């Protein structure tokens, strides 16, 4: 499971944190962990657990929160900005919360209801980066810590989980590729794990229990086809796994919810996104009808035994709730509360013929009433590496601006994984050029089928996106009139051969090793946009630059800045007169960004200068 709501939950602005259990909300109200009524009274009444100056940090804030079924502790994972350590602290909720413990460098950590009536909790940590170790502390009769698993890989990330049931707790031993899960008694945790399966290269799963039988996701046999398996609580080894619900080749499991007696499974195939219940017992397997309009799901990884809550979203529509109402038969629409952005849009799923023949998959969106004869602006988003989909969140920033009558548009090129591992196996370094294959196909689809004109063509990006941005700048800028970059990454070669002190553990088997392989240097120098910049008509330029970045360094783009504006400007002296130069901006800020105001308004800067390289007015009324 490649993306799981799991997986990549332990994989720019905050987000909230806010655990409910047991008729209490736990979340922290200024730097201090509180816990308020189930449904709040006012913002101000809530129980006072613990202050986060006491750990004597700068800037933490509450990361997940575990309770522990007796309610008699509270662990909280503390985790600071502009740091990369974490801690996680154990309150005593008594009639005086206290603090009682405090382990650092925790990654996940789990209650368990031991059979002994006391609160047990499980964490993991890394030892020197070198390996996990899995311990068991107790806080009752003070029995300390308990190292009871040390795995020895450190290519090999180690993450809990427990199941909804509570009846097991799966130690998941993890990899890209690789995978193995051990399972904690939960009614017994301190006997000794039991290992399901050895690892085996290639084979994920992923473990859960419902009723004296392992439900188990896996790939095995084939890794481009998931699918459901199961086998009985004693007898979990591999050879005894029987299919169970087959999915489609290249679909991406986004999230598993069970249930006391069906399965719950959320995925997304292509661009389209499904969900089905699976009967456990019955042979019950129903999709439910999702509406077209919606481009991703919002998971919330806490759910009762008997409903199943979800959330579909656009980035022009806020998330709209569900849930499957199990006992009936699946509600949708809370209430009336709907935005009628349903009214005019137009989610269109349409595909791009590359120059080598691939179809590539990309979501165009805008209003309808908009009249056909005139053209309204367009903008484009692009990563295209890293196997990641295309972030189809919902964004303030772009609603405003299909309302004003912009067209949007979403290139899922290769180098993603919206087609699976075979779309991210080619736009890798090696191949790099299919990913502008495919963007480059794809703005000229939407030119040849009469959506925008290069004159009033935009693309935005994002750190990695940035390398195909900056290399179609350099590639076919003619059909592009202005481009906002976001911490982008643009000399490549000149960030990984200049190999002063960069960690860059997974960038190698993305970009490969160009400082000590011939390959990785002649292809790598074909597209990277520092060594193709050549003087020639640009477009415009908005970068919004984090000067606190280390996976971006600010060396690497402010040297792009200066050698594009030394490069326009020998273009300018050979064609001096009414060339027109376009403006190069580089909006430096500094630090991470602390609020939601500076993005948020830093997106007004981005915003007015895409206006300005167009000159459509002004109609920045909106909320924040």
């Amino acid at each position: 499971m490649d993306a799981f709501e799991k997986v990549r939950t332990k994989l720019y602005e905050i987000i909230n944190v806010e655990v409910k259990h047991g008729g209490f909300v736990y979340y922290q109200e200024g730097c201090c962990l509180v816990r308020s009524k189930d449904e709040e009274a006012d913002n101000d009444n809530y129980e006072v657990l613990f202050n986060l100056e006491e750990l004597k940090l700068d800037q933490p804030f509450i990361d997940c929160i575990r309770v522990a079924p007796d309610e008699k502790y509270v662990a909280a994972k503390i985790r600071t900005e502009d740091s990369e350590a974490s801690t996680c602290v154990i309150i005593k909720l008594s009639d005086q919360p206290v603090m009682e413990a405090s382990f650092p460098n925790v990654s996940s950590f789990e209650w368990v209801k031991d059979e002994e009536d006391e609160d047990v909790l499980f964490y993991t940590f890394q030892r020197n980066l070198r390996c996990h170790d899995v311990y068991r502390a107790t806080f009752g009769d003070n029995k300390r810590n308990e190292r009871f698993y040390t795995e020895k890989d450190p290519s090999y990330f180690v993450f809990l989980y427990l199941t909804k049931d509570s009846r097991f707790l799966t130690i998941n031993i993890m990899n890209k590729t690789t995978s193995e899960v051990w399972l904690i008694d939960g009614l017994s945790p301190w006997d000794p794990p039991v290992l399901i399966q050895k690892r085996i290269h290639g084979v994920l799963y992923y473990v859960e229990h419902r009723d004296d039988e392992l439900y188990i996701l896996t790939n095995v046999g084939e890794p481009t086809e998931f699918k459901l398996m199961r086998t009985a609580a004693d007898t979990p080894a591999i050879m005894n796994w029987d299919l169970f619900f087959t999915m489609k080749r290249n679909t991406k499991v986004i999230d598993l919810d069970m249930f006391k007696d069906h399965c719950v499974l959320f995925l997304k195939h292509s661009n389209l996104l499904y969900v089905n219940v699976i009967g456990l017992a019955d042979d019950s397997v129903r999709s439910l009808k999702l509406p077209p309009w919606a481009c991703g799901f919002i998971m919330d990884t806490n759910s009762d035994p008997k409903n199943c809550p979800f959330q579909l979203c656009s980035p022009i529509r806020p998330p709209k709730y569900y849930t499957y109402k199990f006992a009936e038969g699946k509600l949708f629409e809370e209430t009336g509360h709907e935005d009628p952005i349903t009214k005019t849009s137009r989610v269109l799923r349409l595909e791009a013929k590359s120059k080598d023949g691939k179809l590539v998959p990309m979501t165009v969106f805008h209003k309808t009433d908009s009249e056909d004869l005139q053209k309204k602006p367009l903008l484009v988003h692009v990563y295209g590496a890293y196997g990641m989909d295309l972030k189809m969140n919902f964004r303030p920033e772009r609603r405003v601006l299909v309302d004003d009558g912009w067209i949007l548009a979403y290139c899922h090129v290769r180098g993603g994984g919206e087609l699976g591992l075979q779309w991210h196996a080619d736009g890798r370094l090696t191949k790099k050029l299919n990913g502008l294959a495919d963007l480059e196909a794809c703005i000229k689809t939407l030119h040849g089928q009469g959506f925008s004109q290069p004159s009033l063509t935009t693309l935005t990006a994002f750190s990695a996106g940035g390398v195909l941005a900056g290399a179609l700048c350099n590639s076919n800028p003619e059909l592009v009139r202005a481009v906002t970059l976001e911490a982008p990454f643009l000399d490549v070669l000149n960030t990984m051969m200049d190999t002063t002190l960069p960690l860059t553990l997974e960038e190698l088997e993305e970009w490969g090793n160009p400082s000590s392989d011939e390959k990785h240097k002649n292809y790598i120098k074909r597209y990277c946009p520092y060594q193709n910049i050549k003087p020639q008509h640009y477009p415009s330029i908005h970068i919004t630059a984090y000067e606190n970045d280390e996976r971006v360094p600010l060396k690497g783009i402010v040297s792009y800045t200066e050698k594009l504006k030394e490069a326009i400007a020998e273009h300018a002296k050979d064609t001096g007169e009414g060339y027109q130069t376009p403006n190069i901006i580089l909006d430096i800020q500094p630090g991470g960004n602390h609020v939601i105001e500076d993005s948020h308004k830093k997106i007004t800067a981005q915003i007015k200068f895409l206006y300005e390289e167009l000159g459509l007015d002004s109609t920045s009324v909106f909320e924040d």
